């Protein structure tokens, strides 16, 4: 059945004069930059590519829950995906801008979890701009093509709902070091510090060399060599997660296409569970490191740390020359520009804000 039997990566070279072979799908999505992707795919995209939003085809937000990138009904993934041409004419191949780590495993993931033929781009966008692949601009107005048959399966597979991933799983962690590691404040997307107790960190960034202006996968033995960090051969029955399930679907390709297993997707990962489980959550921070924070603005880990010989904080919404030791010390964990919301040990509660510059006199 499968064009490529064990991969799910492609190099461009593999498939450079066979384009037409493949159903082509353009997942670049940004955490940050509105409407990106549709604004990139447009600008220029891979010749016959039609384009998969990660917010609105790769999942469905849900009012009752804080999972940032849920899946969608997989009735709704499926019809779709008929609407496309997405449903066993073709493979479909799957590029985003972040070497499969930002869209384009997610996909990967979804129509494999339905029993379908797919394959992502080593090097993404990037990697396809610079090997000389037939671009197009705008929208196309040309041949999508409908399919009105679905020979594959009608749920997605191998993935646990939170309630449904065992006490005592093994799972990983895709998020950044510095997200996995984070005490009192998150960082990033993060609305909670911390992981999921016992999960094991594999940032997914591991994986990747930045090879001109775009990363690239790391050779076939340094990925071998990340995985094996956590593990102690087989990993079907491990729980890959993230911060929304979207990164974690590269840590389960690479896995697979290294032939190591298939293991488990949490797809809801760090947001939903932080959020469903928030009141043990920050008890065990508060009683850890002697509080937890709740951010009020995003968060500016690049941006400089409070430094209050330079700067005047703003506590509970007035300029405080006076900060007492328990403030004092919150600070030390903000950034310039950050607002947070600070739950002592005590009971004690206080808002705390860096300007965004020094902005002491003196
Ligand atoms: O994509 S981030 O939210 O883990
Ligand atoms: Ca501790």
């Amino acid at each position: 059945a499968p064009k490529h039997p064990g991969k799910v990566f492609l190099d461009p070279s593999e498939v450079a004069d066979h384009l037409a072979e493949y159903r082509i799908v353009d997942c670049r999505y940004s955490l940050k930059i509105k409407d990106h992707g549709s604004i990139q795919y447009a600008k220029e995209h891979v010749k016959s590519a039609i384009r998969a939003d990660v917010d609105t085809n790769l999942s469905k937000l849900v009012p009752t829950s804080t999972a940032r990138h849920p899946l969608p009904p997989c009735a709704e993934f499926i019809d779709w995906c008929m609407a496309n041409g997405m449903a066993g004419e073709l493979p479909v191949l799957c590029y985003d801008d972040e070497c499969g780590a930002m869209g384009g495993c997610r996909l990967w993931w979804m129509l494999n979890s339905l029993g379908a033929d797919a394959y992502v781009i080593n090097g993404g966008f990037q990697a396809c701009k610079a090997a000389g692949l037939e671009m197009e601009s705008g929208e196309p107005s040309s041949l999508p093509r409908p399919a009105t048959h679905w020979p594959f399966k009608t749920a997605f597979q191998h993935h646990y709902l939170v309630d449904e991933i065992p006490p005592q799983a093994i799972i990983t962690d895709a998020r950044s070091a510095d997200r996995f590691a984070s005490t009192v404040r998150p960082y990033a997307a993060d609305k909670m510090p911390g992981h999921i107790e016992g999960a094991r960190n594999l940032p997914y960034t591991s994986h990747l060399v930045t090879r001109g202006d775009g990363k690239v996968l790391r050779s076939e033995e340094e990925i071998r060599h990340n995985i094996m960090t956590v593990v102690q051969a087989d990993l079907s029955s491990f729980v890959f997660s993230c911060g929304s399930g979207v990164t974690a679907c590269i840590n389960i390709a690479l896995v697979h296409h290294l032939g190591l297993g298939h293991p488990y997707l949490y797809c809801g990962s760090w947001s939903e569970y932080s959020g469903l489980f928030r009141p043990p959550i920050m008890r065990s921070i508060i009683d850890d490191y002697g509080m937890c924070m709740q951010m009020q603005t995003p968060s500016l880990g690049d941006n400089p740390k409070a430094n209050l010989d330079t700067m005047t904080l703003k506590v509970d919404g007035a300029p405080c020359e006076r900060p007492d030791a328990e403030v004092q010390s919150a600070a030390t964990h903000l950034h310039a520009g950050e607002a947070a919301t600070v739950y002592f040990k005590s009971g004690r509660v206080v808002t705390i804000e860096v300007p965004v510059v020094p902005n002491l006199e003196a």
